[PDB]
């Protein structure tokens, strides 16, 4: 209405999906094009919002960048689209096999960044893990949520469903055995119900090999139990980068 | 009446996030509009101000802060652009700050005596004019503004001229020595100038680094009587001009 106001639609017609990156319960993910030249990605929600505001609300370096929306349903959510895709998947490209503890660390850093800045707008990710980080076309990454919806699960979040920051803490200290590892699955032969099972008698991941003891103790206290008494990720941000 | 311009919004539509700071006077903000529209929110506290916008729409040029609208009822908002690197204090100590050139320090310092150029044309007077009141677009450009709240708006003593200070007579040769003391900031990335009312005949020795060609503009700025001052409309030439 306002003559200011920020006009971010797009006539559904500008879009042309392309390849379906992935699916879920509530729409899918693509890779498309708008008006004929542009690459994006598309969420697409299964219709039968408050996303997008959101997205623009969140608006940081290290996070996904909006870039417009569809109004009627289905619903699409429009941003920038990542060559390189998510964190799990490069770090398994012969690129990111060979990245070094200090470089991988600085991912660490900037995902910390991020999530410091999701915490200082109090705000709550859920889904934190390295499937739902991107890589940049510099390789930094960039915060994300397309599960479209557990082994990244804090143990309160797990029996009670109670989600706070501090389970994202739990989830961050996840990530960084999948950082380390370049990719390995936490919890190596472990099903979820063994992990569930195991958490209840207090069980942790054991140290990846690799990783060193002083970045394993990060971890553990990412994984304490007392929700509490786990750090703030501005305490992670800035120990992870002055790490060496 | 049906042709009276429309300028008003519902509070309701406005997300206030982030104080950006606060005075006698009321508070500045950063918010959102419906949801996505990112904008500044000046909230004067209940117990006039909507002058402050009707002057601001008067003044309206691109060398200053672009109004966008205003809350009615108590208490006042006065909506305007956001710029993303904030005041020219601040964005002068950035990295990216000062990692600037003259020429570029001095594009500025032209624009900002382009947008006084202006006010003195409207017969209007700054009273606060200093690098905390200018702000930077997301192009490095700079805009005018007025919002330490620390004064009623109605058409600062290191900057304030000595027949100010002495016999409180404000006028568009107040602002021309307030822009020498501004320009003073600008090629110490914001360094609080005279690193002073008692020495005020002293003035400023020259800013390491600075031209003692724009060592002379600057004392042309403090001249002692106020009709010594040159126009605004000389200093953006010479601004401009510079380098030729
Ligand atoms: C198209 C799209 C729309 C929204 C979001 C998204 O992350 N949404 C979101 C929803 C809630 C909260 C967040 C937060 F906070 F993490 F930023 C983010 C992500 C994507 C998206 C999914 C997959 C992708 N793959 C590749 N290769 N490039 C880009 C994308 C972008
Ligand atoms: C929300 C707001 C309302 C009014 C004025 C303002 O400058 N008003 C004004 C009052 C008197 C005279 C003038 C003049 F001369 F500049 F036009 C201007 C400024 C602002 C304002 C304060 C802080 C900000 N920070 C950032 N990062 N972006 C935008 C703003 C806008």
């Amino acid at each position: 209405k306002p003559w200011w106001e920020d006009e971010w639609e797009v006539p559904r017609e500008t879009l042309k999906l392309v390849e379906r990156l992935g699916a879920g319960q509530f729409g899918e993910v693509w890779m498309g094009y708008y008006n004929g030249h542009t690459k994006v990605a598309v969420k697409s929600l299964k219709q039968g919002l408050a996303e997008a505001n959101l997205m623009k609300q969140l608006q940081h370096q290290r996070l996904v960048r909006l870039y417009a929306v569809v109004t009627q349903e289905p619903i699409y959510i429009i941003t920038e689209y990542m060559e390189n895709g998510s964190l799990v998947d490069f770090l398994k490209t012969p690129s990111g096999i060979k990245l070094t503890i200090n470089k991988l660390l600085d991912m660490a850093a900037q995902i910390a960044e991020g999530m410091a800045f999701i915490e200082e707008r109090n705000y709550i990710h859920r889904d934190l893990r390295a499937a739902n980080i991107l890589v940049s076309d510099t390789l930094s990454c960039k915060i994300a949520d397309f599960g479209l919806a557990i082994k990244w699960t804090a143990p309160e979040a797990i029996n009670y469903g109670t989600f706070t920051i501090k389970s994202d803490v739990w989830s961050f200290g996840i990530l960084l055995t999948e950082i380390v590892t370049h990719g390995r699955i936490p919890y190596p032969g472990m099903t979820n119900p063994e992990v569930i099972q195991n958490l209840e008698r207090g069980y942790r991941m054991v140290r990846p090999d690799n990783c060193p003891e002083e970045l394993y103790q990060l971890m553990r206290l990412c994984w304490k139990e007392r929700p509490e008494d786990r750090p703030t990720f501005d305490y992670l941000r800035s120990v992870l980068e002055d790490f060496f």
